[PDB]
């Protein structure tokens, strides 16, 4: 089946995001597209895969500054439904009351700051980071628009905006950098396979001290105590394989 | 912008994939949808994140059996363009001749087995596995269809088919299982942060031998030599966090 005005909307937005230049342009276009769907505020959170124990959650938003501060103050992240992929279908999640039954103080606090309606689309990025694009309005008024239309528009928006920010190396999306050589990564592959410094020397046909140097060298770059952190981080973000 | 016959195609296919029951039903529906787009053969490959050194590549296809055997014989995977995410735009990749300049023997071998035209859509799964859905026909004939239509149809097909196979725990998509408890995973979080068995005991307020047991216990389950493999695998597949 085919029927094209959305197909043209798609084409136009792909080009527009590709021809951007600044992270400020990105934020601005989201702010625009949200208003095009009659949403007042937007929001773009990014759950990083690392650190494992205290996951970095970078974000930028045009929310009321008072709300951003309050949300952080009472740490609602720990209970926020819309930042929990389990609640999503097709990477889409509509805001309703029943969704916040376990996080009631967040639900009331958000209303007290003018966030009465909303919606969130999400996507996992090549660096295994979870990107969440949330729209919100202060009007409980009914804005009728086809559900299928909304999903696909946001499906594209959340993707191309974060893909842009990655091409621009923005701090919001960029995982901790680890500029490793091809040999360094080769050594780290086997390290994650559980191979010892001794065994890796045999495979690569090099001195056992040469392996230990590379290992300590990588640790130094990213400031890590042992090879376990280096390898786990490298595996957690897909450096051992896939994209860069 | 909105215009709905595709939106209805979307809705219909979402339900159909959700109400499935067997991995044979999935394969069959792809085979069907490929023929609906005038493609003779399909193919569904899945690059696993682990093992790191010899990445498992499971697949199932209705290709000529002779071709599947030949492709494996001369190991064309190592040079196959259509299974390399770097060549993709919007997770979509059209087959053309210039794409195979570095893999000429594959290009000729594939033609010798009746694969003259094709296309591939790809997607990364929650377990960090890369799923590749390829369609191919034996007719060099021109089948005119809107590019934008093809992309979005396949964008949905590759997703919902692999998401189905995961709900069914199929061997093609399922990463190596590691049924770990909440405490076991808690210990493994810190292990990947580079924390020693001694330090982890201090944080969790438990014996240092208790930590070592959990560690050896996890190793036993997945048959691993040391904690480094357990943690790296657990991080590589997103067990320490995100989905299950
Ligand atoms: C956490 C980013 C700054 C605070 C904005 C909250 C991010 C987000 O979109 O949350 C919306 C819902 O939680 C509403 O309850
Ligand atoms: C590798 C799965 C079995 C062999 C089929 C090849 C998988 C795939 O779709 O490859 C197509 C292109 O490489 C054509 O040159």
């Amino acid at each position: 089946m085919q029927d094209t005005d959305f197909f043209s909307w798609r084409r136009t937005m792909l080009l527009r995001f590709q021809r951007m230049e600044t992270a400020e342009e990105v934020y601005h276009e989201i702010e625009l597209q949200a208003q095009q769907l009659e949403y007042d505020y937007y929001s773009l959170c990014v759950r990083h895969p690392v650190p494992f124990t205290r996951p970095k959650v970078a974000f930028y938003t045009n929310y009321p500054e008072a709300w951003v501060s309050y949300y952080q103050a009472k740490n609602f992240l720990a209970i926020d439904p819309v930042l929990n992929p389990e609640n999503f279908s097709q990477g889409h999640l509509m805001w309703n009351d029943d969704l916040f039954n376990e996080a009631q103080p967040l639900w009331e606090a958000a209303r007290a700051h003018g966030l009465r309606r909303g919606v969130t689309q999400y996507l996992m990025l090549p660096n295994r980071a979870l990107g969440f694009l949330s729209f919100s309005r202060c009007s409980a008024r009914e804005i009728p628009i086809l559900s299928d239309e909304l999903q696909l528009k946001m499906q594209l928006l959340v993707r191309e905006s974060l893909m842009a920010l990655m091409r621009l190396n923005d701090e919001i999306v960029m995982t901790p950098e680890m500029n490793f050589s091809k040999r360094e990564k080769e050594i780290l592959r086997w390290t994650a396979e559980g191979k010892t410094s001794a065994e890796i020397a045999m495979i690569l046909s090099i001195s056992e001290n040469t392996v230990n140097f590379h290992q300590k060298n990588m640790q130094k770059k990213i400031n890590a105590p042992n090879k376990t952190q280096v390898a786990c981080y490298a595996a957690a973000t897909g450096l051992i394989h896939h994209h860069h």
